[PDB]
């Protein structure tokens, strides 16, 4: 309302949860915060990949939210918005419900756009997915049906992916555990299929030599690997797969026979937020300027994986380069503090910073990490490690980021590098 | 004098240059600042292995101190320090002059200790140095005469050095300009020698895969590498090599002919700092404690080189751990920020902060570097890069650092990680 405006975050995820902390840490007592998200719980992402392969339980990566948002004074709705009125600024959820703003903050993330690929729903044949803890739990179920059942494995990412690290985590993982199992010698082929122009590619023209890296863990494993490939559909337990060259010719199709697969989706805006006029580009992704507010309506921001950003490069296969967890920070930080400033009578100058990409993959003894900045080469940071380090790091964040989570944040987030002091 | 504290800096070179500019800015006009130094000339060490080899000239790398640091209030007085009373506080300068202090900072760096291999002294024999511009120079002149007369090359570390990278450059720069000069053939053998314990040791047990890295490096380039090596003398153009196995004990003895050789040579505390009685271990290193104080009198401090820093490993050769460019900034900050501190009643708590080093290496059009903290494994951060972005960042890092030594520095120095925002 007026001299007390309401302020909205859409999604409860890795940019949302900390977002509503931060809103309501800026604003104080005199301004009404809620947080809307279709699920009762807070789940860390990265951790999924272990789940897919059971090394990880629901209870170890995920909780449920109410408490800790309220005890902060934060409104919480465990609900999902179908309906975002951009005009008249109400959000319709699901059981019908509808919720004023003044503010909106859109931290939605991706949808899983299955559609793309005919048959490839995890419902709906045997490629599974690892992007959710539903969807990995699944996975880890009809990985169970394979041991019992030892079929051809196929593992990768699909035309208009972005998000390519995990599929290696995961085709890794994988083997290491087949081989713990004894069973490794079992499976007929193990397969990774991949619309990156080449191995270690990452959606990013590829960091450190993540291509000699990435090609040789594979090779080490027994994995077959395939680049520039389309999947064009999923049937009988089939997986089309269409391979082009430079100029997107094709040079080879190929029918894969599927016992158990994983591959990771493209990502589309959530269809609430896609389905606002003038909003959002023809992914569904938020047109935000460099303060993260919304080309078309000033009281709207965006943040996280919603937002849309420039692609640097056109691959053979439509590929798209990766939002992670340190830029989707600053993103939150930068949206609450114009938010703040909107409140407040000037403009927010703050802005997400320099674009980068940072990524931690654990393989169980040890991980490999990158970061990249900024995103055209040559880059200022471009650096591949790998080490029993990575995988104590990993440890250490998921440990750390889920504690956040459930005490609050302030909070210029990431003076977790204070470990330089 | 009492109410305006004299500030003695002794050394005006990475560390010391910084600490005079930053003494001066946390001081003011009420305190006199003066900066004593050897040479009346800054040279930017990390390029010596450049001029070394003749792809950069002094006038690139060097400039006269007294105009910049006058212009900031500093009084520059380009004399060695000959002896320091430190019970009255007295500092004899080469010209017999003597200076009082209230408070001596000590950034004297490394004495290059030839004395302990006979011969090695690039006066005496074929081993040259890179450690300072004018030995880089005596270098390339060195190596210009094995052109117009090639015999055998022989580059590398000694028995207790603590500065491995540039013996690694060195030996990667004169193959490639060899190669240049379509005279790589002429070289009858091209050996490395070193005390690590391992090649890519580096003093700090490898960094990232500097190992399989830098022993493929030298492999490309038919250079012969031997570990576990030091060198007894150098005489009659010949340098008498002795190899232990882990235990120490002698597998074998070699004796190398020598057309051109550089040997980073151990690390001593100089002459003048060492005498002061109480003052240093066995070394000549500062004893100090973490906030940069001299363990034995309250108005000495230290930073860089010239201080002591406890090994964490014994090899079977002697070894030390590097310090660098970053850490010894930290160093520089602390001392500067805690006499400050003491000038005005209370102890400085401020410390150097987490154990780290950082290096950076350039072969032309492509540079390695590292990042290590903290000392001991398994570390927060151990990461090794390659490409012509650090390259491209070495070039940066040089002409920013000499800039801002002419410039003047406030200052939280490394704000130029700002690079993110
Ligand atoms: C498997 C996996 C591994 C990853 N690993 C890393 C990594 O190691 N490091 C890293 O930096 N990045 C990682 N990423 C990338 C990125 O950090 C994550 O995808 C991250 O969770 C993105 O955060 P987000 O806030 O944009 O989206 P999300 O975390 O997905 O949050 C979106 C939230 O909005 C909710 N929502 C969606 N639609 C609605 C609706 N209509 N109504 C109400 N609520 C809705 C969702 O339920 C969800 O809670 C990983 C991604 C995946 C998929
Ligand atoms: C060849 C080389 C390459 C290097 N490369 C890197 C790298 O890439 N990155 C990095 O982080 N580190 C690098 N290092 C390590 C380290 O950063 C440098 O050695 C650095 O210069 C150390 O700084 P310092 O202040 O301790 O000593 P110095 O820079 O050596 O300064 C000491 C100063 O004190 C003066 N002095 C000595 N005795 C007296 C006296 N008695 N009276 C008056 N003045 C005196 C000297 O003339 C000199 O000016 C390199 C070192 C060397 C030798
Ligand atoms: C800073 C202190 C460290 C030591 C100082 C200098 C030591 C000399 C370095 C020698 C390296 C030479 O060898 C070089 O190594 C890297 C391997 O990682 C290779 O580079 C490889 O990894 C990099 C990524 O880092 C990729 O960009 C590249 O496509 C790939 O081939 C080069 O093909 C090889 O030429
Ligand atoms: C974070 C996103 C990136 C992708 C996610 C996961 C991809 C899978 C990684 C497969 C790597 C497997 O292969 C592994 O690679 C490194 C090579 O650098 C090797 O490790 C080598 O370099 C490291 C340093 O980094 C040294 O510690 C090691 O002694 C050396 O052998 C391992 O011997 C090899 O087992
Ligand atoms: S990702
Ligand atoms: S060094």
């Amino acid at each position: 309302m007026r001299g007390s405006a309401h302020v909205v975050i859409l999604g409860a995820g890795t940019g949302g949860m900390p977002a509503a902390y931060e809103m309501k840490e800026a604003l104080g007592s005199g301004h009404e915060v809620t947080l809307i998200s279709a699920n009762d719980y807070f789940q860390f992402v990265p951790s999924n990949p272990w789940v897919g392969v059971g090394w990880k339980e629901r209870d170890d990566i995920a909780f449920p939210i109410r408490h800790y948002v309220e005890r902060k004074g934060i409104h919480f709705i465990a609900q999902s918005a179908e309906q975002i009125d951009a005009e008249a600024q109400n959000i319709t959820l699901a059981d019908g419900n509808t919720v004023h703003y003044d503010y909106l903050m859109i931290a939605t993330g991706p949808k899983l756009a299955f559609e793309n690929v005919p048959g490839s729903d995890p419902h709906e044949g045997p490629v599974q997915s690892i992007a959710t803890v539903d969807h990995a739990e699944r996975a880890f179920a009809e990985y169970q049906a394979l041991l019992r059942e030892p079929g051809p494995i196929v593992i990768g990412a699909m035309a208009g992916a972005s998000c390519f690290g995990p599929a290696y985590e995961y085709a890794m993982i994988v083997a290491s555990d087949l081989k713990k199992r004894g069973m490794r010698d079992k499976i007929p082929s193990f397969t990774f299929i991949t619309s990156e122009p080449y191995i270690g590619h990452l959606g990013i023209q590829g960091v450190g030599d993540s291509k000699g890296i990435l090609t040789k863990g594979l090779k080490e494993e027994g994995i077959e690997a395939y680049t520039n490939c389309k999947v064009t559909k999923v049937e009988d337990n089939k997986m089309y797969v269409t391979q082009v060259d430079e100029k997107g010719e094709t040079i080879k199709e190929m029918v894969l026979p599927v016992k158990f697969g994983m591959m990771i989706p493209a990502f589309k805006g959530v269809p609430a937020v896609a389905g606002v006029e003038g909003l959002c580009n023809p992914g569904g992704f938020v047109l935000v300027d460099e303060h993260q507010r919304s080309k078309k309506y000033a009281n709207i921001f965006a943040a996280g994986i919603a937002i849309a950003i420039p692609p640097v490069e056109t691959t053979p296969v439509p590929t798209g380069a990766p939002k992670t967890g340190y830029m989707i920070e600053s993103m939150v930080s930068a949206a609450v503090h114009n938010i703040k400033a909107d409140l407040e009578g000037r403009k927010g100058e703050q802005t997400m910073g320099t674009w980068n990409a940072v990524c931690f993959a654990d393989m169980g003894d040890r991980g490999a990490a990158f970061i990249a900045l900024p995103q055209l080469k040559p880059r200022k940071v471009d650096v591949f490690a790998y080490g029993r380090w990575v995988h104590l790091a990993k440890v250490a964040f998921e440990k750390y980021f889920i504690r956040k989570m459930k005490m609050g944040v302030s909070e210029p987030f990431y003076e977790k590098v204070l470990f330089k002091m």
